């Protein structure tokens, strides 16, 4: 009886874009609450979860989620009195309810808004920190840490090709160490940046877009600020891209460094690119349905750098089923909102886990002050974190939830980078 | 016995900048858990409260807290069986425990978090929202934001002498609205910014630092962003200006629009801006020490114009009281990690509300997840917060508790700026 | 405090087979009391954790166990006070107190008593049943079960040189299901043995070991027992064999249907039995240590066939470490009491599981009324059990156990043989 | 209140022998569950209450029992709310519900299921062991119990005339001891079994049925095992026998050792055996309409061995009355599953008690892992158990639970064979 939903509330809040998104509140009988925020990002297309939006021109340019907050009214109606213990029945009745593949009718925002909230309320019901409570008594991996520091393609101003460069501190001890490496590389970057005349005002993740002038200049800086920082490249602090091919695509040909490139040119700058850097992990490398191509991709790369789809699977069961099928990548990128609850990101990242592929659980562009994406990666062991630079709170309050989750584990903890379970 | 203090324990966690800060959780027999982040900024000098670093040159560029942490263990000591309800007791014991002026000793950051936490734990182990336990049943009142959109000064690179310009949604009906609104003109002075082909990306506090050529052009450019917006500059959204003057002054003269000026000139610049923009509020207007010409500013635009004090008062109970008995300013900056103790920041609240000055509850530009200054606006009826601009959750997390906050007063929710207890 | 640790007592008991083994019992200070028996089966060498026996000749033949009780004694020292929730510390702590690799000091038996009661007991502290306490949400997968019929080699009076012949009712829409179709076929079998004048006495699993003249006879019987009790081999009612292959190999020669075979004669007998019956598995069809002849075995057959690794393994992090690097095997069987703690268990899977291999969970030929097993599979979606046949409760009692997890899932219960989680 | 029935739920399992049986599920208001699960063995006629089959030939050969499942729904309806303390009132209840003398309309099983169930329940509720709860505070007798080792008769393909052969450790101090005699004089058999040519496969209670040529071999066989052990046979390790004769009588003849018999060659038989091996119990010598011949039976061997009806009892106090008033048979086997309440069952050991007989509290051939039996026995002080053999956990289970209870009871703790409960 405890344990059954007595209230469930909805908020129309703002991201950290100061967009609107939504926020749940769960009340159980037990008096137990648990509250969550969605985030958003850009979507990928036909099978990413329909984010709800208003669409009312005089309201937050038609970004309100007032729609969406209503529609929790509805949930609400259909859950109280179910146990927040059944978290899969929970997720399967808010689906039924909706009655759509994509979420559209309730918003895959009002969904995953109560399914996280009812998780939090559970976790706290049983009085389990939430990883322990997802994940059982191996929940105890620190993940490697994705963080983000220069930004290119449409996330920039810069004639970088390529959207995302990254830091991975995979040699780290663990994650505390990895946070104070990444964190001392991102400053030794900011200062490296204002040596020279590069702006150091930072986009919606917490990192850098100077005016740079190749991908290549944007790896070499990354490399100048680690060394600047004294770490190793490679063993200590590697390199990472998310090249989102996608952005450069049109009819068979990839335009990167001026040039117009055949799907195996594409695949050779990739490959002279490893060749030269220290780079363990290259997400959306070719575009999102170029199947052939990155089979050739994963057969040429795939032993030796991790080949992570966020476009090509969009968190989708389906679509990674085929990419596991067809020899298809060896990682995903988990976006909880992309499939809209808890429940299926779960089934996404189990299909994942046996099939050998690594998943790296993903923030969105609009983040919030919610830290569920730390306690989701460490309860299903998945070794790998994107959640942004190291700058601003909705990207640093993940690595303050991490910081929270080890110190507790005590000498449980172990660090994915250390164990194996890094990026491969 | 319930509120009794059982557990107080302290941790190195990050900034909103990536810089090393306190948390402190404390747990009291009934089992409560009170949990707070420290801020961090620029100090101003004397009276400033210290920040302990540990100045290790290879650790986090000397930015390490761990000896604030440490010195929480001592705290921890002293505290453990003391009643949580006694806040004052409670900041009167680390005071005495610290035994210097400027909390040198323990840290101010070690102070301030158990300081909050255990406010933190008391509100929930009364089960009372903090606004309410920190203020009894006329706290009601949301505050107007200062929402920062343009910088210059020192935290830019551009031709604006003065450091931060802002919006305030004076004329809103409610907190709600007034959030909708500072947003709709946030992404309207974007549009507007990136149209002239100037830079988007943001500094510590979520807003913009275009290349700008003055003052005037900052000015004119809120005006153009409220207007494109729908909104009434003065009557609906009206503009404040943090002037930092200290940075522009040396040898009793203001270096201003390219001019050298006496402190007659810059008062008469200050006189100038105020008859021609609805310039509503002036912070640090003249430098910190110049109490002669703030006299003549205050006698002068005092009683059209609230002229608020931060590096003026630097949240010090003996400055502002010289400053109320000599007639120097109308209003005061109120930073927690300045004094360093809730209760010595709300002696500085009281000194400050019964003088007839106003109290500006504010962010460090180092901000953390920690929402503490919304509830301490609402229960101390300060009428005005100062939390950064529309992006960044450490900014964003503040607006986002005030909508919390207002939605649970119901019928009882006051917003400041339409019952007189906005800027004045 | 209501989930520590208050006592651990163990009392030596009797297993299936009339041998002492080991139970323990633990309380916590909320009252909760968590019991588990230990199993026991012929030890393969030096990877296995020590079963410590008295070696006493006047007391049960040397098998008593009352040194491993005494050793619980110490264990409680050890761990009175501290959490039944945290597992992994609790199995470290005893781990530690050991001292040895193989447990030989305290003894696997007395660790894994302990290990598995305190699982037990923390289950019941949180109101959770055992499989959703090890699994998290997701916990929601029925094994297929590998069901003895036929025994050879040394578990026989007969000319079969495999050790086991297997039904798995693949094909089944739910256990429940899958249960009844054992079941049917078991009895269509006694049936069969019967009218042909074989003997119907069973053996330490519950199926029968009557005189037949060869491994082809065995798999000859199964397919008329399917057929007569209405099934169709394969698609609903499917085959597998423990060929226990070390028994026969002497020199590099396996002995089988009377002639002597080179490890390639044993590959193409293993590929002619596939090609002619619907055998979806294979255990240690080569012995533990041929690890060349397993890679060739592997490439052959492990695309089409399961090739489980029992001996092979051992339930050993480290060998299936190296059977994965070597592309030897694709699936483990499972033994808690061969590694000795709960938690090494969990990770011995966790490994296997992104790995790609498969977790077929065992009992030991000598059993208990402990139904941890049934939990371990559905908390780590296995897919797949192997505890013996249709006849005696140490063996039934799994099958019960599962009926009555299948039950309280409803409508979340999935059948691993439904849902790709089956023999592949 | 907290005592309360607030459900009552009912699941098709299966039994020792792979058979469905019932098992029911009983929740107090305090949320005590009580569980447990009905055996099942073949029919002796017409007083043996009647085991509900649903006779669909397309589920489990025609012995599903989804009808007595359904009918405990029934139950439920007429139980929820009367007082789980209230066995006899819940009996009652259930035999009017019922309304047929042999329980033909809701079935033995669905009924024992429920009253078993209830009174687990009910003891854990008041926190009492349910043989403290059964039996008050002199239930402190640990029966001898009654090892089956070989079988005959219609239970085996051999030339032993008789159907059970059982060893009784009479002389050991303790259950504890009795258990460890039993074990080793069953491993001391199976050995010896395995050095002649003979069959060690086991049947449904756990013993062996190898080729013997005679009752005698059976018995001299006992006596190699017994002194092979160590054991002196008559006062440390004793011989029973179930004679089940009504399987050989036709007309008034008992045909046994090849002739046909008159019943005092029957009775001369029995005699014979008597004055020759060391046999203390003689269940079902005459067969079970025999009276005139049981009574020259009983004035004749009655003195010096016990005389156990079964068939001749049913566990029926009708038919014990009349065995009472004519001096037939000294003791009776007490199954439960006969007359089909726990009521019942008591009034029919408490018959027994008041008139000098014993009771010997019997397993059926088709058990589970309910362990209801070891607690009647020691409840009732009836100070033999019935439970099988070594081997088999649906036998090992009675066992270990009386090792628990013997542990409780401490220094209360009395075996019968010590102080002149056993056979007589
Ligand atoms: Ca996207
Ligand atoms: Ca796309
Ligand atoms: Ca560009
Ligand atoms: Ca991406
Ligand atoms: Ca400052
Ligand atoms: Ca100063
Ligand atoms: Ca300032
Ligand atoms: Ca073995
Ligand atoms: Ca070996
Ligand atoms: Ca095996
Ligand atoms: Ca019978
Ligand atoms: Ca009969
Ligand atoms: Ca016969
Ligand atoms: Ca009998």
């Amino acid at each position: 009886y405890g344990t059954q939903i007595a209230e469930i509330t909805a908020r129309e809040i703002l991201d950290s874009r100061g967009r609107p998104t939504v926020e749940a509140e769960v009340h159980l009988e037990d008096g137990s609450v648990g509250l969550a925020q969605v985030p958003s990002g850009a979507s990928t297309g036909t099978f990413e979860a329909h984010e709800l939006r208003d669409d009312d021109p005089s309201r937050y340019g038609g970004k309100g989620v007032q729609k969406a907050v209503e529609n929790v009214s509805a949930i609400e109606d259909a859950l109280i009195g179910l146990s927040a213990l059944d978290q899969e029945g929970l997720d399967k009745a808010m689906i039924a309810l909706d009655g759509t593949p994509n979420k559209k009718n309730l918003g895959a925002n009002a969904i995953l808004a109560v399914s996280l909230a009812t998780a939090h309320a559970a976790a706290t019901s049983l009085n389990l920190p939430l990883y322990r409570y997802l994940g059982g008594p191996l929940a105890n991996v620190l993940p490697v840490p994705m963080m983000n520091v220069i930004n290119g393609g449409a996330h920039a101003d810069n004639n970088v090709d390529f959207q995302e460069f990254m830091i991975m501190p995979v040699g780290a001890p663990s994650f505390k160490e990895a946070l104070r490496w990444g964190a001392e590389v991102f400053h030794a970057l900011a200062k490296v940046l204002k040596d020279k005349g590069l702006a150091t005002g930072v986009g919606d993740e917490g990192g850098f877009a100077p005016n740079l002038g190749s991908n290549k200049e944007a790896l070499e800086l990354l490399l100048t600020a680690i060394e600047a920082a004294g770490y190793k490249p490679g063993e200590q602090v590697a390199l990472a891209m998310d090249v989102a091919s996608s952005e450069f695509y049109k009819n068979g040909l990839y335009t990167c460094d001026g040039v117009s490139h055949e799907p195996a040119g594409m695949i050779g700058i990739l490959a002279d690119l490893v060749s030269q850097y220290p780079i363990v992990s290259i997400e959306d490398g070719l575009q999102e349905d170029d199947w052939s191509n990155w089979k050739t991709l994963t057969q040429q790369l795939g032993s030796t750098v991790q080949l992570v789809g966020d476009d090509l699977f969009v968190t989708n069961p389906d679509r990674l089923q085929s990419g596991i099928e067809q020899g298809v990548g060896n990682a995903v990128l988990i976006k909880l909102n992309q499939i809209g609850t808890l429940t299926e990101t779960l089934r996404t990242i189990d299909l994942a886990t046996r099939s050998g592929y690594r998943s790296v659980i993903s923030h969105r562009s609009g983040e919030t002050e919610d830290t569920t994406i730390a306690d989701l990666a460490v309860a299903t062991r998945a070794g790998q974190i994107k959640t942004g630079s190291l700058s601003r709170s909705e990207r640093i309050a993940k690595y303050n939830r991490l910081l929270r989750i080890e110190a507790a584990l005590g000498e449980n903890a172990l660090y994915a980078g250390a164990i194996g379970l890094g990026p491969k």
